[PDB]
Parts: structure tokens; C-alpha cells; sequence
């Protein structure tokens, strides 16, 4: 058993990780919809545990593949421990949540995990691929695929939670809103904002993000930010003429803007299912981000 | 148009062009002559190895920093390496869907157990080379049934959930992987490139022989440090690998476990087709 | 003073220490046949084209990120970046100096119409590369026709200047044009110049890239080659294996037998040429 | 693709247009046009003229130079590419010739031709010092500022005298003109457009450090930290140590301020320029404190 | 010639002239002369002898420790390269070896040997556990700390006490003096004239990381950061948030103020020294 | 303990492995056939020259950013450049202690005024290439007399304290050094990988004479300023070298320092093994 110390030499990048909690939105999330979904107590536990091993995991692989230098104003695990060491760790970890779902005993709770990292890593590769050949999304495609990547992971809690709920109505729709909230909030904190990641991370990653989407299709006679964000730049000033230019485009008035109606559509949806005081608050918690800028 | 899907696995496909999976077929092969696996099963279980084989191949390459696998530009020299972990880890759980796909209420967990130990296994091999700290002959054995006996085990475990034949078969997966393991450590550095071993620093069995059985020298360690790709220091470290009789010993451990598989395999009735192969890839460290 | 122009002009004539063909000499010696210019204003002529023509390789290499021509060293590799742009971009302007010897009212805009041509084949040929965007087959043979037909048409263009031949060279400079690019394109990859497969390196779309892309749209495999910029050896002979292996390299050579061919024919249909059509015979050579 | 195509090929062009400086130089324009009283057709030419070839030349000056901003904006092939970037500015060189020709003068060519000869010499004799480590004396230094920022000065003034009754000299104070922009130049670089010192980091021989290097001829420092190409502020800032210690600065301002008085002497000897003197007064305010 | 042969070769060493820190060894050398009484010309020379000889091993220091400021100046190989600053500080060895020889006294040469090999195993151990990941204990650290300082501490009072009538034993208090300047800097380097945590960069073991690794077994956070070499300021501030935490700055300050206490109680013991308790005073400000 | 001993002169006895020890006991064989130096004391300067020798190999290979010396890695490739600097410095202060062991009243004065001429004709070598001004050839000559002279110096020098030859040797060591180094100069370019001088930059007797032959042109000094590996521009360089006649006037200049070399030790009596020597190093160029 003692040299079982190998369990603390493969988790430690994944422990580093963990030595500051982001949020538990997931777990806020999941309490939340338990409102409707009424999960007995045991089975919920288990799920939030999958939920957050997951998503931990998704964060070390998520930086090294967008070569990101700060998470949650620490530094990236793999800027320590190396970048072999922390996918080894990360996969790891997958692995171990599979072995968490299993202790959940329901036939379909595999396949669920299943297809939900099946649609996880199909939105991740399209956010890559998109930003790795320099093809830039229509808003509509990176819509799509947001809701892949964020909300896989919301639907794997949401849909573990219904496998043990009398609750069958469809709340598929209100996740794909929170999902897509949730991940142009942090586009937006991102490039407009340290707290999380350092200096405007996203122009250095090169990534095709909802404020920069906007500014190059609204104004395509230019092309100044397709070619920063190929640049892979970490100077400072090319990064602050760059937020300027989305500033004086309206890239930030309008990813506000989108903001504002998907926070507006989760509470009409969240109204349509006979209401949810702590899923209100939580959006409404949220929202706060991008209101009083001044 | 659901395009995606091709581009997600372009690195997977590209993988497929290279040389390895024939002897893959015949180990499948050799082991079904004792376990009569029916071919519906079979099929899938062969499948899902692949899946998960080659995917783990994608990872160890970004993860060594690898140029070249059995003469081809390994997959994120090409794809890039954001690319390659993602479309790697997308074969993971296509593998995992496979799985579930032989109707059997343990294959899961046999899949699960397995996986797991395979990441035991390169997480230590990892670990070591990038720690900077040796391990024993033993600690080396030791992991290398986890990193490659992962998948040799899953492989094996899952024809055993549909077979009739119940003998112990792990004490000669543990002599194969060995076996394998310990044959590329020596084929790697007595002729990928040219020692690509010593550019990726890892510890293999040659040079943990020669750091350990030659103490008031820091040579070894120092070339693995500077992670170069020299051809002179190569040639160099190669030499002195030599001269202290780090081939020499490796050979011999070789040996030994080709003697043992033979005595393991006649323990279990005999199997003319892994004693062949065996026999064949034993040809590697012998003049 | 004399000692300012040598420095100033040392990486030019460190190219030209190098033996090029001058088939752009050749070609003018060829195009002479028709044009019949007085031998004092074509040896102008011929200086002011191979001037720019070599100042726009010291440009070129720097572009591309070439590390041999003509199978010495580029300039910028041993003087420098900064020294080679500008004393290219000097010679440029010695060049316009040397048209104005000419004394014709039209010479200046001639040249100046046909550097603006080059610099947006140049150019359309740089903003594909560093862009990511394969062009369409037809795209690419209409900016080689700026690209490299511009030189072409400003050496006969200034010919013409003194020349009462009156029929159209335009169609046979444009065939010329392309038969030399490609020509170039499939040396460059099938293969001394350039070292061992630049225009991977380079990462540019070539006519044998661009149809291994666009033939196999299910594979990637080409693009993210060249998008890599790579040096490695054992890429670039992966990457020329699978172009041989969809049949770019075949598709190439019927390109430049069909473009063979058509010379022939705008040959005969201006009366002939025996000089044109030996220098399009012998540039042949290269393929089958 | 019809009209996008010019787009693309002159978007770094366009970029640098963002930049502060053309007040600068329309000032200079209508200065000389005080006594040069060109008409306005042609005047406008002319400035369109300037401004092309002026902006393309620094586009080309930043790749040459290794400069990381300027004017407070990120240098154009930081983000568009040094390939890009060349072709694009030596593609508006030959509009700008292009437009040359519409002035419809037998001489204005042969004038381009000169003045973009003189530029590139002047360029040429910068680079080769700074990158085969030859610092020059001053007087060389001097000489080629003439060539270097003359070349445009001359054409802007050249070509506005083809269409002028006014035929006096100006040469002599487009040279002392010359010289102080420069030096000026040199002067804030180090003494505070670019970020810190950044002539350091590329290296170049410039006013200051060539007096250093020539009154202390026993030390090799500023040689060595030339050669170094460094971003590195702590160096730079003990660089400028070194030269304000040797006096260098001084010896700076002093220069600049003989310019400034002999601008004045020779703008009187042409009568007189109220607006060229209150624009030379404004830009001499960079080396005084008071 | 020779003479601007010498200033050439002497350039880099002049350069270090100009860094503070020249009053903390002239402090020392008066305060020990307190004690020793050296006559005036020998004493002129050993001092010449230890300032040669300190700051030639400090401009190899900084080279063997990718240093890149000292003292608030730009290393030495940051401006003239480090193969000039190499033979420079070897010269300099040498040109201390040959002023070592005007003492006149038979042992001066032996003693100057005898520090110079022990400094340079003080030296070879720090190099040898940082450059090869092996993190010393404790003691093993103090010890090679005694080595590295005792080398010039020890050669400059070995020196004064050849020509002195003070013949107590000196070297207890030298080992206290040396373990209280460097740890001392080991601490100013983490806890507040280097830049920010330039140790870190570095990667070596000195006493706060020490007392992190060793004090957190299952932690390799501080080998991974050390192993970095980084200049990241965040990892920087990441790691100095670690040492703080786990008590290594508390422990550090401990052992400072334990050997502050011993050097009184061995000064006192040495008959007392007001100018010597009052320097080691004014360093003892640094913590509490 | 030991074991520290051992860790400090691990890079210095790795360079121990490599070739040349030879030619430095066939100089000191050659030598004593005039000096008859006693055998305890020869062993210890043998033990000394050996010692600062290879230390100063060790320091000359960072210094000059060599791959290899005589087909092996140079040791700051395997064990780093902090260590290998540390353990050369090392040996420099164990050979003053060795030479301590010598008991004459001149042999530290005499190990300190050369090591003092070795270290300037390494600094003005060092400088000339790192600040891009190249020497005269006479300049050349002059560092390369105390670059190498300096242990030529030592070892002939710490010799003659304990030798009843008192004759005048230093005209003969100087150009034999000059042959060394010249000789060096010239196999360089016509041990190490390909021209590993032209990588290093350093101004050397065929490049200086290409330089101040072809005052028109600044080919050579570029090439050297790029510090390059690349093949083709060490190949160019090269051609161009032989093109300018820089290869037959180095040779030339060689069998002129042979040629005094053999004059001036039949000036000394004769030294068969000196000769011999001498003839062997001459195959090199003939
Ligand atoms: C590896 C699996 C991908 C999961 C990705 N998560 C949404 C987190 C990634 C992000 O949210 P993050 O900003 O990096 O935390 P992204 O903006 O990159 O989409
Ligand atoms: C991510 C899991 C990878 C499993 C790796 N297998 C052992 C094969 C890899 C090797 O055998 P290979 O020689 O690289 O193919 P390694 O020497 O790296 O251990
Ligand atoms: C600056 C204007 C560029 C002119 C360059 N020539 C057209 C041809 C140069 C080439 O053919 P080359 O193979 O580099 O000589 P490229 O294919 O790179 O364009
Ligand atoms: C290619 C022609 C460039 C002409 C350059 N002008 C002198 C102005 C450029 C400068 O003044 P600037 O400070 O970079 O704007 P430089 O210091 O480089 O000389
Ligand atoms: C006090 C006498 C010892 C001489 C100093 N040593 C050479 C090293 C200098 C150091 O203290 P420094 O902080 O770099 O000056 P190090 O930390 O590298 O050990
Ligand atoms: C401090 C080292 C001085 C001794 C150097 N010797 C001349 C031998 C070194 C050489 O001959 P080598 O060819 O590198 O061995 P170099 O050309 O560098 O001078
Ligand atoms: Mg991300
Ligand atoms: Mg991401
Ligand atoms: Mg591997
Ligand atoms: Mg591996
Ligand atoms: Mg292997
Ligand atoms: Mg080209
Ligand atoms: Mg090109
Ligand atoms: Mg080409
Ligand atoms: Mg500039
Ligand atoms: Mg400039
Ligand atoms: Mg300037
Ligand atoms: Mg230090
Ligand atoms: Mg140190
Ligand atoms: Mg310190
Ligand atoms: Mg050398
Ligand atoms: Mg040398
Ligand atoms: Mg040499």
C-alpha cells in the first residue's frame, strides 16, 4: 500500500490544480437543478464529484493545448510539472472519473458519460481546429459548438441526475443557454478585465472568441485581428491596440449586448418550467460581471 | 456537414499507415489458440486494442517528444500537438463506446482497470526522466507491467470474459511485456532516429544499467539532461554503453525472459504460434 | 562615393557571382527575331530587366525564408536581412534610372505599369502562403501571369517602344509565363537551386500542392505540412511521396506538355521563331 | 476578387496612416510653400506623392531596424509579416511613381529617380555601420544623415520648385533642416514614438552614442552594448547613465542648438518664414528645460 | 600597445570597479585589523590581493549562475560576453597570484593556494547539486557555504595574521561570519541587489528552498519551479507565496538571528571589537 | 570527503580520454635531450604542463563555443558550461599547487608570468573576434606567440631551473609555436567538426589573409559575424578562401616556419626527436 505513493506522484498536478477552487458552478448548478430533478442525496454526491474530477481534468488539458500561462491567478499546471507529466495526470484522471460513474450502478450511466465526452471532445476539436488553420467561425457555428464543448459538461451532470429523477421534462433547451452564457461571460471577462488568466491569454492563444468573431465579421475590409491573433503575440502593446480596436468597433457593446438576452431568455425558460429561486440567483449572481464597468 | 468528424480523427487515420499492427494480429491470434474466442467478439475486442493502442501512441509521442515512429513523422509533427492530445483522447472514448458494444456487464470495468494502469505505468516513466531521478532495475520492471501490460491485459481480459479456457495467463503477460518493452529499450539505442532514446532522456534498461553499475560516473545522467540530439554525444554515450557492458547485460536479460516465455508457455499446454513469434522477435539481440 | 555604391551594392553583385541562365536575355535575344530593335537600345533594355530581375530575388528569398539560389547561399543569409532589402530596393531604382536612358516618352510608364503588376503577383502569392488559403488552380495562374509574366512584359513591352512589329506578343508571354512558373514549381519538389524541397519549407502553395489539395479534399494532410514551415527532411519526403502518390507530379508534367505544346502553336501563328522555339525545347527538357 | 485585391496588398499602408505625424509634415509643406507659392493642383500631387513614399519607407525602416512600436502603434510587420509588409511598401514606392507622372513635368521622374537614390544611400551606409560594427565619425554621420533624410526633403521641395517662380537656394537649409530633424530624433530616442531607448536595441550608431564612443575612446561599453541588441531595461538604463556622464547629452544639445540658430539665420537670408520658424521654436522645445 | 593591451583585458574587470559593496570589505578588513595590527604596507597589499581576487571570482559567478544584475548593475558578461569576461577574471587570478608574491613571505603563496582550492570546492558543490537536481541537506549545504566563503574570508585574515602578533584562532568566527553573509543573501534574494528572485531563475538550492523541500516531503513543487529556470514573475510570486507558507522565511530568520547571537559570543570571546559588532549589527536590520 | 575530489574533476578527467598527450610527451622527450632535467623533477613539470594544458582546453572550448576536440563531445556538451568552468579553475589552482611541490625559490614566478602571457594572447584572440576588428598579421603573430608560448614557456622554462643547458631557446619555441597554431589554423579549414573555426568566428591565418588581400570585399567578415552551422555557407567560404590564394599562401608560410625550425635546431646542436617531430607535423600541409 505504501507504495501506493505513486497515486500522490500522478495526482499532483491535478492537487496543484485543486489548491484554489474556481467556482463550483457545476456543483451550484447541480444543486440548483436538483430543485426540479430531486436526486436522493448519495446519488447526487457522486455525481457532482464525476462532474468536477471531469471538469479539473478538461482544465489541464484545455491549457496546455491553448499554451495558457495563468488559471485562477495561479499558474498553469503544466508551466510546473511540465507538459508530459500533467496530460498523463489529466488522462489519468478521466479514467478515474469513469471508474467514479460506475459506483452510480445504472445501466445507462456509462453510456451517458460515453456520449457526453464523445460531444465534450468534438466541441474542443472544433474550437482547435478552427484556431489552428486560421479559419475564422461564423457566430453561428461557434454557437453550435460552444454548446458542445460547455454545455457536454452540463449535460453530463443534468443527465446523470435524470437517470434517478421522476422529473422527465425536456431541460435540454435552458442548458444549452446557460451553456452558451456561460462561456461568452468568460470571452468576455477574458479580453475585457489577474482574477483568472493574465493579460488578454486569448489574443496570445490565437483563439477565435465571441468579441473577436464580432469584430471580424462586422468589419471585413479589415483583417488586423485575424493576423494578431495569428501572431501569437504576448507583447503588450499589440494586445492593447487590439482590445482598443474592439472597443471602438462595438465588439464588447455587443457581446454585453448577447449577454443581456441570454440572461433574459434563462429566466423566461426557467419561468416556463414553474421557476427555480436558486437557479434565478445564481444567473442573476453571474450577470453582475458585465453591468457596473465604471 | 458532419465533416467534423473526419477532421477530428485525421491524426488517428494518418497513424494507421505505419508499420506494427501484424504483430498485433498474431498475438491476438496466438493467445485465441487457448482461449477460442468467438468471432463476433473477437472482432470487436480487436477493434477497441487498436483504438486504444494507437491512441496511446499519439500521447507518448507528444508526451517524448518523439520525431519519427517506425520511419514516419509522428502524427503532431503534422497535425500539431493540440490537434493530436485532442484527437488522441477522442479515440480514448470512441474506445470506451466500442467496449460496450460486446455486452458484457465486466468489460467496462475491465476497460476501466486497465486504462488506469496503463497511466500508472507512463506516469513513472515520466515521472523519472523529467524529475531527474533513476530508478532501480526493479522500479523499472515494475512499471513497465503497468505501461505495458495496461493494454496487454485488457486485450487478454476481455477474450477471457468470453472463453471457457480460465488458466492463469497473467505470470506470461508479465514475461511478454517485459519482454517487449526491454527488446525496444535495446533496439532503440544498437540499431525512430538514430538513439532517440538518449534525446528524450528517458531511463531505459541499458542506461540504468550503466548509471547503477558504474556510480562514480555522472556521464550517463548528464547526456540524458541535455535532451540533445548531437549525433557525436549520441555515438559517445553509445559507446561508453558498451564498454561498461550495458548491451552485454541487456542481452542476457533478454535472453532469460525468452527462456521463460518458453517455459510459461509450455506450463499452459504449449502454442506453436507465440513460440514462433517470439522466437522471431528474439532475433533482435542475438549476432 | 565610388567606395558608398560598392558597399551599398555588394549584395547584388554577390548574386550575381552565381551563373544564371539569363533566359530572360535569351528570351529578349529570341523576341528580337520579331521586334528587331537597334542593338544600343536593347542592351539597355536587356541591363534595366536582368537588374530587377535579380534585385527581385534578393526580395524573393527574404519573403521566403530561402536558404539557397542557384546552389550558393542567399544574400541575406550572409550580409543580412537589412542590407538586402535595401540595397535590392537601391537596385530598383538604378533600374528606373537606367529606363530613363532610353529617351522615350513611354519607357517610364511602361515600367512603372509592369512593377506594379509584379508586386500584386508577388503579393497574391505571399497573402495566400501567410494567410492559410490554398487559390483555386485558375487563381494561381492568373497571379503567376503578374508574378512572372510582368518581367516578362516589361523587357518586350520596352522592345516594342522601338519596333514596328505590329502583332500581339501578349498571348505567348502569357503561355511563357505560366510554362516557366510551373516548370519552376515541379523543379523545386520533384529534383541545383534550391535546396532540398524550399517551397515546403516556405510553406507557399505550388501548382503540384495545390492540386494534391484540392484533388484529395478528404485529407489535410498538404496544408498543415506547409502551415508546420518545417525543415525536417523526413516530412518534406513524406509530403513528396503521397503528392507522387495522387498523381500531382503526373498532373504537373501534362500541364507543362499541353503548355509545350501551345508555344509551339503561338510560335507558328506569329511566323515562326527558330531561336523561341529551341529556348522552349530545351527549357523541356526538365520534364519527361 | 476585383477592387478587395488592392485592399489586401495595401492594408499595412493603410495601417500606418493611423499614426500621428502628418501635421507634422503638411506644416512642413505649407512652410516651403510660403515662399515656393505652387499652385494648388499640383501641390496636392505632391503632398499625395510625399506621404506615399515617406510612410512606405518607414514601413520598410521598422524591418530594417528591428523597431518594435512606433509613434505608440505596434509596427506594421509585428502584425501583418515582414513578408507582407516588403511587398506592400515597395508596391506603394511605384504608385507613388505612378502618381509622379501625373505632374506632367519632363524633370519630375529624373527627380524621383535622384531623391530615391539619395534615400537609399544614406539607408544603406545606417545599416553597414550598425551591422558590420564600424561606428562612424560624426562627420560621416553628418554626411549620411544628408543622403538619408534629405532624399525625401528634397523631393517633397524639388518638385514643388518644378512649378515655382520662386528659384533661390534651399538647399542649405533642407540640409541644416535635415540634420536637426535628425539629431532631434537621436536625442529623444534616449532621452524621453518607440518604447525605451530602443535605438539601443537595434543597435544603430546615432548622435549621442557616437560622441561617447569617440571622447572616451579607452572604453568599448557602448560598442558592446550596441552589439548586445538588447531589450533588456537595466542595461539600456546604464547605458544612458554612461551617457549622460561623459556628457554626451550636452554635446547633444549644444549641436542642436547651433542647428536651431543657423535654421533661423538662413530662413532670414531667405527673408524670412514666420511659419517655418514657429514650427522649427515648437520642435526645439525637445532639448531645452526652463 | 601593451598598455592598451592591458586595458582591453582588463576591461571587464574595471567594469565590476564600479559596483557598491567595496565599503562592506574594507569595513571588514578594519574591523579584523582591530585585532591583527598589520603593518601599514603589507596590509595596503592584501587588501589589493582580496579585492582582486573577490571580485574576479564574482564576475564567474554570475556566469555560472545566468545572473543578470548584481549590486543594481548589469552583469559584466551581459555587456563585453561571457568569453571575454571568462578570460578577463582568470587574468585577473593570476594578477592577484603575482601581487600575492610582493608579501614576501614564504607561506603567502601557500595560503593563497589553500583558499583558492577550497573556495572552488565550495563553488563545485553548489554547481553540482543545482545543475544535477540534487537537493543538499542542511548540513551539507552549511558545509559547502563554509568552503565557498571561508575561500577569500580565510585567505584574507590568513594573510594579515602572517604579519601580526595576534595569534588567536580566528576561524570559528569566520565560519560564522561566512554562513551569516550568504544565508543572509539567500533571504534578500527571495524576501525583498539581484532583480526579482533571481535564485529562482537560477535554480539553486539555497537555504529557504531547502527548508521547503525538505520540511514538505511529498511535495515537488519547489524542484519542478527550480528545474523551470524561469523568468515568469508569476512563478516567481507563486513560489515565494509557497516558502512563506510552509515557515521557510520564519525558519530562515531563526537561523539569522542564532548566528547574529554567536558572532557577539565569539567576538566578545576575541577580547571585543566595537567596529566588527557594529557592521554585523547593521546586516542584522535585514530581518526582525 | 573523496567523493567530492571526484565530483569536481569528473569534466577534467573526461578530457583525459582524448588524443594528444603523445605529442606533448614527444616535446618534452625532445626538450630534455638538450636540458637532462632529473627525473623526479621532470615528472612533476610534466604533471604540471598536463594539468594546465588540458584546463585551459576545457575554458578555450567555452570560450570559443566548439563542438568537438579530437572526435570527442567537448565537456561543457555533456556536463554544462557552470561545472566544466568551475572544474578547469580547479585545476589551474591544483597545478599551482603542484608546482609548489618543484622547491625552487623561481617556479611560481615563473608559472605566474606565463600564465599571465597566456591569458593575453587568449583576450586579444577573443577580443578580435567578438568586437568584428580584424588583426594585421603581424598582430596575429604577436598573440599568437604569448597565446602559445605561454606553456611552450612554462614547461621549457620550469625545465631550465633544474638544467645546466643555459642557452637560449625561446627563438626556437617561438616558432614552433607559431607552426602549432598555424598548422591548426590551416587543418581547421582544410579534431574538430567541419570548419568549427568559421562557426566560432574567430579570425584565423587563412581568413585574415582572405580579408586583407580582397580589401573590396566584406564576404568573409560577414560570414564569420553569422556564427553559422550551415554547411553551404562553410563550403562557400571555403572556395572562396582557395579562390584567393589564402590556402597556398598559409602553406606557404608553414614550410617557411619549418624550414627555421630545422635552422634553428641545427643552431642548438642538433635534436633528432625534435626534427623528427617537426618532419611528422609537416606531413599536414606537404
Ligand atoms: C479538454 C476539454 C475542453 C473543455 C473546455 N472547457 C470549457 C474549459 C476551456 C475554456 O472554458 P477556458 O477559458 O480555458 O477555461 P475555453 O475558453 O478554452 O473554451
Ligand atoms: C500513453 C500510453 C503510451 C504507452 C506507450 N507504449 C508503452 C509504447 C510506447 C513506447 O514503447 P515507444 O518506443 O515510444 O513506441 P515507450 O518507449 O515510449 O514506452
Ligand atoms: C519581388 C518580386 C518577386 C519576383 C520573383 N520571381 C517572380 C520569381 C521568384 C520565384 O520563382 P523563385 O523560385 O524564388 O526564384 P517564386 O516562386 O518564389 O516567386
Ligand atoms: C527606407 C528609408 C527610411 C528613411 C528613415 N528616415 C530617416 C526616418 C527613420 C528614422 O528617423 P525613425 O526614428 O525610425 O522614424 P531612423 O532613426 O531609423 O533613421
Ligand atoms: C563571500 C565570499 C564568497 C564569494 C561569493 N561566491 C563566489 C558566490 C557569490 C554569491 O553569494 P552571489 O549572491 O551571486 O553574489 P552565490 O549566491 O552565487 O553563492
Ligand atoms: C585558455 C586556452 C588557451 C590554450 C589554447 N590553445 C592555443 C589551444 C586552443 C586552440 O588551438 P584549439 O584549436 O581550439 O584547440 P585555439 O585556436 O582556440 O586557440
Ligand atoms: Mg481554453
Ligand atoms: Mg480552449
Ligand atoms: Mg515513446
Ligand atoms: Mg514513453
Ligand atoms: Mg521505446
Ligand atoms: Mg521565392
Ligand atoms: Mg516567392
Ligand atoms: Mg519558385
Ligand atoms: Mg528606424
Ligand atoms: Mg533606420
Ligand atoms: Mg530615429
Ligand atoms: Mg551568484
Ligand atoms: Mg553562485
Ligand atoms: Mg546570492
Ligand atoms: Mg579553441
Ligand atoms: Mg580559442
Ligand atoms: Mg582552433
Amino acid at each position: 500500500k505504501t507504495q501506493e505513493t505513486v497515486q500522490r506522484i500522478l495526482l499532483e498536478p491535478y492537487k496543484y490544480l485543486l489548491q484554489l477552487p474556481g467556482k463550483q458552478v457545476r456543483t451550484k448548478l447541480s444543486q440548483a437543478f436538483n430543485h426540479w430533478l430531486k436526486v436522493p442525496e448519495d446519488k447526487l454526491q457522486i455525481i457532482i464529484e464525476v462532474t468536477e474530477m471531469l471538469h479539473n481534468a478538461s482544465l489541464l488539458i484545455d491549457d496546455i493545448e491553448d499554451n495558457s500561462k495563468l488559471r485562477r491567478g495561479f499558474p498553469v499546471a503544466h508551466s510546473i510539472y511540465g507538459i508530459p507529466s500533467v496530460i498523463n495526470s489529466a488522462n489519468y484522471v478521466y479514467f478515474l472519473g469513469l471508474e467514479k460513474v460506475l459506483t452510480l450502478d445504472h445501466q445507462d450511466a456509462v453510456k451517458l458519460f460515453t456520449r457526453q465526452l464523445l460531444e465534450l471532445h468534438q466541441g474542443q476539436g472544433l474550437d482547435i481546429y478552427w484556431r489552428d488553420n486560421y479559419t475564422c467561425p461564423t457566430e453561428e457555428e461557434y454557437k453550435a459548438m460552444v454548446l458542445q464543448k460547455t454545455g457536454g459538461l452540463f449535460g453530463l451532470a443534468v443527465g446523470l441526475m435524470q437517470l434517478f429523477s421522476d422529473y422527465k421534462e425536456d431541460l435540454k433547451p435552458l442548458l444549452n443557454t446557460l451553456g452558451l452564457f456561460f462561456q461568452i461571460r468568460d470571452d468576455y471577462a477574458n479580453l475585457h478585465s489577474s482574477e483568472n488568466k493574465s493579460f488578454c491569454e486569448d489574443l496570445t492563444e490565437g483563439k477565435f472568441s465571441f468579441p473577436t468573431i464580432h469584430a471580424i465579421w462586422s468589419r471585413p475590409e479589415s483583417t488586423q485581428v485575424q493576423n494578431i491573433l495569428r501572431q501569437r503575440t504576448e507583447n503588450i502593446d499589440i494586445k492593447k491596440y487590439c482590445v482598443h480596436y474592439l472597443e471602438d468597433v462595438g465588439s464588447f457593446e455587443y457581446t454585453r449586448n448577447t449577454l443581456k438576452e441570454l440572461e433574459a431568455k434563462a429566466y423566461k425558460q426557467i419561468d416556463a418550467r414553474g421557476g427555480n429561486p436558486e437557479l434565478v440567483a445564481l444567473v442573476k449572481h453571474l450577470s453582475k460581471m458585465f453591468k457596473e464597468e465604471n
